[PDB]
């Protein structure tokens, strides 16, 4: 869920193609 799980690491990686 977006308001309780953040993801720092996951936006990182997914995010940059």
């Amino acid at each position: 869920n977006v308001h309780t799980f953040r993801g720092i690491n996951g936006h990182n990686s997914s995010s940059s193609l």
